[PDB]
């Protein structure tokens, strides 16, 4: 195989890149093959057969093949930590490019919508994995332009060992997932929509109100809306048909793709790579 033998000794630390809900990030150098990588350390107490069981299940990332998808290189485990290798991206993550810029616009935003659409839909077609946590810091970007899907549920055991030690982003489930139904590919859907709000308007878009709260809002009051005077009425659409709170009324993947604000999207002339590096200094 390409890399095949990947330890901890290989690798060299450029910068952190930053924590987040059970994981470190790590821009490093492979120093044996030359290649630039970002390395996410999750820190777990397990067996080593739960390790090793996570360790294979994750090697299905070496299929994904796509770039709308953060590109795998390999997953070790060394010193108490679980090593997932990827591609490095040099525009962090769009919750990283929100926090710079504010607000992040509509014309971007609809660049971002494409490559998450594509993405989600490249790995529930080929792979069958659903994302399951779809939201800013998970949707990555670089100075080449692009925009790709980082940390989705690739492995069940890695899924399993993650839920029974943390509670996550609970903020971004669906209102049927947080009444306690089973993950659906309308989750997705769901927060791919409040993602693009959040970016939108520059905050998380509910009122503020203690997390408990917040849960049963979700499920009890109507779902996120853009303001209507300064953003389209396509972009407003969009984000509405996403955000429906039945899954089954809830707009899909595939209707999502040819929607109106989309199909705008696809034929504008958006310099993201110009507008990303006066944004945050590259
Ligand atoms: N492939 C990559 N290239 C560059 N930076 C990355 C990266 N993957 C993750 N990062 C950055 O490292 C930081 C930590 O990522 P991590 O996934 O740990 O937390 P997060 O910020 O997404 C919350 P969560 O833990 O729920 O996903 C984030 O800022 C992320 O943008
Ligand atoms: N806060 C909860 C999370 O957002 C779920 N996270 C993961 O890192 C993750 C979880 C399950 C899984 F199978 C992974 F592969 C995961 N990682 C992962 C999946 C695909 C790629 I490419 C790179 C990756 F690091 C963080
Ligand atoms: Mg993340």
């Amino acid at each position: 195989m390409a890399l095949g033998e990947l330890k901890d000794d290989d690798f060299e630390k450029i910068s952190e890149l930053g924590a987040g809900n059970g994981g470190v990030v790590f821009k490093v150098s492979h120093k044996p093959s030359g290649l630039v990588m970002a390395r996410k350390l999750i820190h777990l107490e397990i067996k080593p057969a739960i390790r090793n069981q996570i360790i294979r299940e994750l090697q299905v990332l070496h299929e994904c093949n796509s770039p709308y998808i953060v590109g795998f290189y390999g997953a070790f485990y060394s010193d108490g930590e679980i090593s997932i290798c990827m591609e490095h991206m040099d525009g962090g993550s769009l919750d990283q490019v929100l926090k710079k810029a504010g607000r992040i616009p509509e014309q971007i935003l609809g660049k971002v919508s494409i490559a998450v659409i594509k993405g989600l839909t490249y790995l529930r077609e080929k792979h069958k994995i659903m994302h399951r946590d779809v939201k800013p810091s998970n949707i990555l970007v670089n100075s080449r332009g692009e925009i790709k899907l980082c940390d989705f549920g690739v492995s069940g055991q890695l899924i399993d060992e993650m839920a029974n030690e943390f509670v996550g982003t609970r903020s971004y489930m669906s209102p049927e997932r947080l009444q306690g139904t089973h993950y659906s590919v309308q989750s997705d859907i769901w927060s791919m929509g409040l993602s693009l709000v959040e970016m939108a308007v520059g905050r998380y878009p509910r009122p503020p109100m203690a997390i408990f709260e917040l849960l049963d809002y979700i499920v009890n009051e109507p779902p996120p809306k853009l303001p209507s005077a300064v953003f389209s009425l396509e972009f407003q659409d969009f984000v509405n048909k996403c955000l429906i709170k039945n899954p089954a009324e809830r707009a899909d993947l595939k209707q999502l793709m040819v929607h109106a604000f989309i199909k705008r999207s696809d034929a504008e002339e958006v310099d993201f790579a110009g507008w990303l590096c006066s944004t945050i200094g590259l």
